[PDB]
């Protein structure tokens, strides 16, 4: 479309030139939350329909957490096209995060790092704002365009634990699934709680929490790890999933590493890389995490996609569904649409009767 090309070519680069990341998306979340966005297009077929963490997804192409910290912009991401929302992380209490600036962008690599380190207005703010919209979501769920919901932990927090399972009380009942995201580079030994007895210490608490809400309030609960695992911590992982009964993955969060060839000025800044030089890493990851639970573990894809074909690899590796945030950075709104009609038309020319159809073909070659 040119719209496509406006935002990419003229819009965005000149966004980009006249602020900073951190005040281009502080206005990029205050104009989703008001709906100025460009015209909702794209219609979604049945073949983008996916059935997965008891609901039905009207399309597999979602917003990662991080673009809206604080569920402020929800409404406005339906409007922008994404089939499910995910907001977060939000920790207990209301923290500021690190000192700016704390996120930059590479342009060179359409990769971004950020160092934020879990600013939040906190669980009760959060709440206050789901609950004001609590039946309108009852609806839009119904409708095919579920909500989750990420959970951090504060920088000060003794037991993290603890953290999570607060979250899961006063967040849980407000959202259709829940992430224990344990793998934030940008929180001091956070990554830790990846390795095998604190994860499953952890998530067993987690469980036993989500497990003591009423039926209709009772989420799916997702662990979000990290692409700089050793194949140790990918193995333990899989094993507690199973041994646990979690419910899915999202693979992946940012990466510390430094992939060689990174061009951009700002490529040795602390914290973690997003958008396209993590792309493989991520498609590895869950190509991996697919493998070691047999297929029998929903798992939601996310890193570098910014296309079609992106999402496809995901889905074809294992992924049922995919996330973007980076892509929007450089392509605006209008790359929803695109991702989601290349999707399509790659489904139709590879043979699937659908996104259900592609999730792990990869491994049935
Ligand atoms: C600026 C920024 C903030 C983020 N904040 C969070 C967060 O709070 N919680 C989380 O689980 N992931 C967070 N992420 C990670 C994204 O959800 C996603 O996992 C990662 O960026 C890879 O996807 P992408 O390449 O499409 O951006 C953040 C990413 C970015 C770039
Ligand atoms: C201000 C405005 N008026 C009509 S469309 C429009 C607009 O393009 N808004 C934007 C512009 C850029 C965006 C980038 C990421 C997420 C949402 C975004 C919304
Ligand atoms: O808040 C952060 O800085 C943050 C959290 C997270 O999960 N991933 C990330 O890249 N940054």
């Amino acid at each position: 479309t040119g719209d496509e090309r406006f935002y990419a070519e003229h819009l965005m680069p000149t966004l980009q030139g006249l602020l900073d990341p951190e005040s281009a998306h502080r206005l990029a979340v205050r104009f989703t939350s008001l709906g100025l966005l460009p015209r909702a297009r794209f219609q979604d077929s049945d073949m983008l329909e996916v059935r997965v963490l008891g609901h039905k997804f009207r399309n597999p192409v979602g917003i990662a957490a991080g673009f809206d910290k604080h569920g402020e912009a929800v409404d406005g991401l339906y409007k922008m096209g994404f089939g499910f929302v995910e907001i977060g992380s939000v920790t207990p209490k209301p923290q500021e995060g690190n000192p700016r600036p704390r996120v930059f962008r590479l342009p060179e690599d359409q990769a971004v790092i950020n160092r934020y380190g879990f600013n939040s207005h906190g669980l009760s703010v959060v709440e206050h704002r789901l609950r004001a919209r609590q039946q309108k979501q009852a609806k839009l769920t119904e409708d095919g365009l579920p909500l989750g919901v990420n959970l951090g932990k504060n920088k000060t927090s003794v037991d993290a634990a603890e953290d999570y399972a607060e979250g899961v009380r006063v967040l849980g009942p407000l959202a259709d699934y829940l992430v224990v995201n344990v793998s934030s580079p940008n929180t001091a030994g956070l990554r830790s709680l990846q390795g095998k007895a604190e994860l499953r210490r952890l998530l067993t608490k987690v469980l036993q929490e989500r497990d003591g809400l009423r039926r209709v309030h009772r989420p799916a609960v997702l662990v979000k790890i990290a692409p700089d695992l050793t194949s140790q911590d990918k193995e333990d992982i899989a094993s507690v999933v199973k041994e646990l009964g979690i419910d899915g993955l999202i693979v992946t969060n940012t990466t510390v590493s430094r992939p060689a060839g990174l061009q951009g000025a700002l490529r040795s800044e602390t914290g973690g890389l997003s958008g396209k030089p993590l792309r493989d890493l991520s498609t590895q990851t869950i190509r991996e995490m697919y493998a070691l639970t047999q297929g029998r573990v929903p798992i939601i894809g996310v890193g570098g996609v910014s296309s079609g074909q992106d999402a496809l690899e995901k889905i074809r590796a294992g992924a049922s569904l995919v996330q973007l945030y980076t892509a929007l950075t450089f392509w605006g709104p209008p790359v929803v649409g695109k991702v989601k009609r290349e999707l399509e038309a790659l489904l139709k020319e590879q043979g699937f009767g659908g996104v259900t159809d592609a999730i792990g073909a990869d491994h049935r070659r």
